[PDB]
């Protein structure tokens, strides 16, 4: 039988740069004939062999005639679905795998592990899916809209590892982690640390003994909280980033937060999902993180870099690699995942491009995708191309 | 070669929870650019490697010009149509079986066996197909619309068996078994017991020894026949369910039919398909069963279970297990099927939910579907989401 | 590698059965949103694994804009295309092979032997296509109008014999049967007896010694030349087959060419391919032919039967086993092939149905297809359900 | 594991013929119902499996809304896809392997290696993709856009060899090869001799030790660069072709430009890509080029012959082999690629037919294939069928 799949060590490179844009809407004109689906919340995730391309559909196409609730985020009709990586997901081209309005996906080595989350907002559940079959479920232990990664999830040697928070998204939202294997939950990790709101975590493998993730933190503090997992240990304990470069949105001027690495600041009630993504090197580590161009609204895209410190300790800002979208395009969740080549792992960032045309429309977005490629500075930014008009 | 399927012990889990729902017709506006086939009396049944979602399309697309007749269940044009679970049964996405307005279909671990019926009313035929090939057919011998499941067959070791019905639907229809083997018939299984009327069995493995059905009577009573065949030696037993919680549509008040199990009751002319599944555990047997929730209308959709006991002399009540469609929702024929896991069987049930806008416009349906998932209580209801204006 | 393919003894059954339709303009709406292929003179060839459905698009879909031309037989832009056998051919689903407006395919156990031709009316050209490759092609010996088969071609342990055609329609046209190995012509095959017009040949294997084929003679009768090619020394004769049922369009009333078999009668100026398949059995052959049921018009389509006796001077009318489509229906080319099943050969016969509604719109077929399947009377006929003015 | 990739010699043959035409636009008018992707420079690279067919789209389908733009050659949305060869590129049907706009691939036996190149003019990039992974990028040399063949690459035993070009169109654009290996560039050949401008090579293998290109002179001569890859020992020459028969556009008489091979002639400031591709058999070896039948305008195309030679010296001109095009339709790029036979390469020439309607429209092609085939004299001529008011 096949093997299972471990973290080798990253690919040679040292920029970043554009490398596809996923834009199914330039598809969606009354004119043409096409029926791109409707979704939000993208994020990739491979296997040996291929990446796919998952999201969250609202089991509607463009153009169509359900486009009220497109905007919103939680329904009986939202579903996970899926195509490989350089299809358009489109009605036919799409597979549906499950209902769910939140969701993670993550290859073993063997077979697909697809996450999903549903039920009512007082007490939703956590599907678990293994290849063609329903394996298991776990439920809301703070019984406020129970909800997952929004990103692949990540397996050592058959065990996976994927965080789900519980609680609400303006105060209390304590996150766990949960190793599952081959479709069934066989553990659960209480985090402990700077526990009071943690979501939306992009995690990686930093290597064979450690996943690390930034997550992020809805209602106290415009800095991000950073998970760090020891897979030897099943333990987890999270602190916020110390760095003065903020990277989630709102936020305020760089290292404006006076304190040490621990102090919040003001609240900055809102977040938004960020990419992260590591660079493993035989004595070294790049860990590569996205933001917002504008520091109040999810327009444009910037890359940072950092090689080795204490995400925990260290105030120094990280080092711009360049602007993947620019402020006149939208750029809202980013995530990280890795291509696996021959013999090494090419780590990438995708950024979910949204069009918003207000609340009387469609609502859905793009896929763009940064990654590690040869030498350089990065050099071409990312556009939609889509006109809501049509 | 590969081998024969057995029936397995199933995954361990105690409820049931909301996993997919196939809603084509979300996709068939007028403004849409889609074409979902147009079809009734779903099913889904699986291998080890994947589970194939089947119908009996009307041959012809929404939208489209050829409405008129869709509403109706026997012509020409009919064929029993297939797409992989998962996808959205199109045009192009569809594969076209073979001819049939009845059909039945099941997976033997090597190729699949397709059923279709077609001809006459007065005098149908029952076609059988072993993967590419037309391998053997079988007529009618009460002369008076043939007819067969609507769900899969069953096959263990190579052999799979499967009900087939001759008779007047609102009169005497008394049922055969098939015990078919790689496409050609290798035995008639004449009933013995209560024969007056049985019909669109919904059957499954209870063990290796027995097959279990939950069946249709359409004009004599509320209760549901309950078929038990014995692989080991090829006879079939029949009898009515003894529960007071009446599963079939048009039915009357629960534990109403005064006298022993073997009493009918009030004729209720009119029935429905419903799902049964079973949940074998190494010491006990687990029965799910579905009910519309509506007493006289097809609205609506309840899960029951029923631990050990027998279905043929056991007067109590089904232990409600909770509601997947609710009475403002289209509940019709609805199923059970089993999913093919690693190491075990994960049984399931998927609900045919009914677009119905008079017989002056299109008539298809959508697909739901509940699997066994871990503990708890059923979460969450299906809605089709579906205008038929549109 | 797989092995090369030879002949096996026909399933066991006795009479053929409606098994599936593929009539893509159901689905051809103005209002409709899908595209099926403009096609005529399709035909089915299988593999050990599967059958395809071929066929020769004028490159235009329904609804569309080049309905000028798909009329006519020859021009620039007529392709031989294909799909799985149960798709619906349409833009993206078929597959186009090559340029052709006449053309054949057969599968020798490996690879697929694809048959083309086109070119100047004075001098067109056989191309043979190996798989993925250009392998070979075939010069016009009479200069007029080089054709082909327009059904299957026959392999037998990796050599396939095809019969070609060059003369006038209204005149001489000698047939000549080419015997191919892996995409290069190796032999060509000069027929010895009544050869002035023979084009359109329906052939197939009787046994491992000999292929047989029903052909059109276009000209001079309504009787159909009957090639026997024997494969031993690839050596072929024809004669005009004796039976009274006449098999071709025009045509007068059985019996009553006064004469020999070897008499032509009168013209009857014009011609239509016609099905024909073997049913080997060990110690008998059944001889299906199809034939249209007007004398005059190509509406309605019988099948017929005569085991064993030579075609070549038997003068007892065929037996007639039932009406596959009626005289209000379309009954244009019909031909057979072969199923391919795990142990024997599932004889079939597909029936191309037209829809012709004059020179001023669209024309294209649909596609019946009858197989043998167990026994009785053959139970039901095809329509096609295509309304021309939707 | 699957084996590295090598020149055969090519399969016995003499005469080209017209193998298959791929008009997407047959498909594009408003009143149907398709969605051919906009695109130009298309490209065919082959396997030993299969054969694609690649393009830049433009990002946009017919009939759409954004034909703007569609004209120009450059910008943030264009896209190098592909479909298998036979397939029409839609937007479904179609896979998007990266942004470029310019752009190659080619298989070197196990995988496949995608080249693009994007970014801003005064500094491009080209990205090397090996199969699912983004391996390699390289610089602009010269500032000036940075651009690649535009046709397939070629690979020998596991290395492939590809010629990129950095420079002014109008000017002085030096070009260099890069010798990559699974997925990374391992060598630059700077080429030798007469360097001041090459473009757009087409190349192909002579033989084991020897690649070779007719490649594109934009500014200074009507001539084409011939470049000749020792691939012993990496090293690379280019001298102008000494042939009368000139095969770019815009050009003068055949035979006029006065003086040694080398002598460039007036400007005649502008070019195109020209098919080329070899015919190598035992003893001798087959050159075979396209041209446009117009001297100044891109219409119509006819194909050349040579055997043997030095194309560095012969003043002789070149063999017409037949018109594949004729001046009233469209002939511009055209490019040469190999089929792969179980024992030998069949040589082709696609042909890319353009539809330009002004730059206040759509801007598409189509593709049309000659490949070796028997022999005698190339019999027919392509046309599109496209209608560009549809
Ligand atoms: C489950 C859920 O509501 N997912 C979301 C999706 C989008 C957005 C969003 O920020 O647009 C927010 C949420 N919720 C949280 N808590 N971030
Ligand atoms: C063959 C056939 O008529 N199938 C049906 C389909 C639907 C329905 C139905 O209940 O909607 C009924 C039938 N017939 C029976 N006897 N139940
Ligand atoms: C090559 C070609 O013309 N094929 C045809 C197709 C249809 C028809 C037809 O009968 O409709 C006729 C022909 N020609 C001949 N000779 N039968
Ligand atoms: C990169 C790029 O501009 N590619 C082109 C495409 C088409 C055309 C063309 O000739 O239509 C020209 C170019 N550029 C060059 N230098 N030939
Ligand atoms: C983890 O272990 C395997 C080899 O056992 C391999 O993926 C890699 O060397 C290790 N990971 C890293 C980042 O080195
Ligand atoms: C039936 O037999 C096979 C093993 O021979 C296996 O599927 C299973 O153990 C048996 N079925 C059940 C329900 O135990
Ligand atoms: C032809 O030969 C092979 C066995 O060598 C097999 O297909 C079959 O027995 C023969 N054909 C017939 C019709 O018997
Ligand atoms: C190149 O080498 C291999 C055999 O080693 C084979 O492809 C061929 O014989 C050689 N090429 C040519 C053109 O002969
Ligand atoms: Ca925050
Ligand atoms: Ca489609
Ligand atoms: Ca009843
Ligand atoms: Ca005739
Ligand atoms: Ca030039």
């Amino acid at each position: 039988e096949p093997e299972w799949t471990y973290p080798r060590l990253s690919c040679q490179g040292s920029t970043f740069q554009k490398a596809l844009l996923i834009s199914p809407h330039r598809f969606g004109e009354i004119k043409g004939n096409s029926a791109p689906l409707i979704i939000r919340e993208p994020f990739v995730a491979c296997g040996p062999k291929e990446c796919r391309h998952f999201a969250l559909t609202h089991y509607a196409a463009q153009p169509g005639g359900y486009y009220n609730g497109t905007r919103k985020d939680r329904n009986k009709l939202r579903h996970l679905v899926s195509v490989k990586l350089g299809k358009i997901p489109t009605v036919e081209n799409s597979i549906f795998h499950m209902a769910a309005w939140s969701g993670s996906a993550c290859h073993d080595g063997r077979e697909w592990t697809y996450i999903g989350v549903d039920g009512p907002d007082n007490d939703a559940l956590v599907k678990i899916k293994y290849g063609e079959a329903y394996t298991d479920t776990y439920h809301s232990y703070a019984h406020n809209i129970l909800r997952t990664q929004e990103s692949a999830c990540n397996c050592i040697g058959g065990d996976c590892y994927l965080m789900i928070t519980d609680g609400s998204a303006s105060g209390i939202s304590k996150c766990r982690f949960l190793k599952i294997r081959e479709g069934r939950i066989i553990k659960e990790i209480l985090p402990t640390g700077r526990v009071e709101h943690t979501e939306e975590c992009t995690c990686g493998f930093a290597s064979n003994k450690t996943i690390e993730c930034a997550c992020r933190d809805n209602s106290y503090t415009a800095k991000r909280p950073f998970v760090k997992l020891n897979v030897e240990t099943d333990t987890a304990e999270i602190r916020l980033m110390c760095t003065k470069t903020y990277l989630d949105t709102p936020r305020p001027d760089d290292g404006s937060i006076a304190g040490p690495c621990e102090s919040n600041g003001d609240k900055w009630l809102g977040g938004i999902k960020g990419g992260f993504v590591h660079q493993r090197m035989a004595s070294k580590i790049g860990r590569w993180y996205s933001r917002t161009m504008s520091k109040t609204n999810r327009m444009g895209m910037e890359l940072y870099v950092k090689y080795d410190g204490d995400p925990w300790t260290d105030s120094d800002a990280l080092t711009l690699s360049g602007v993947m979208v620019s402020i006149e395009e939208p750029g809202w969740y980013s995530f990280g995942f890795e291509i696996k080549d021959k013999k090494c792992d090419v780590p990438c960032i995708g950024i979910e491009m949204v069009h918003d045309g207000g609340k009387d429309t469609w609502h859905s977005a793009a896929t763009a995708i940064y990654c590690l490629m040869g030498s350089g500075q990065l050099l071409w930014d990312t556009v939609t191309g889509v006109d809501m008009a049509l």
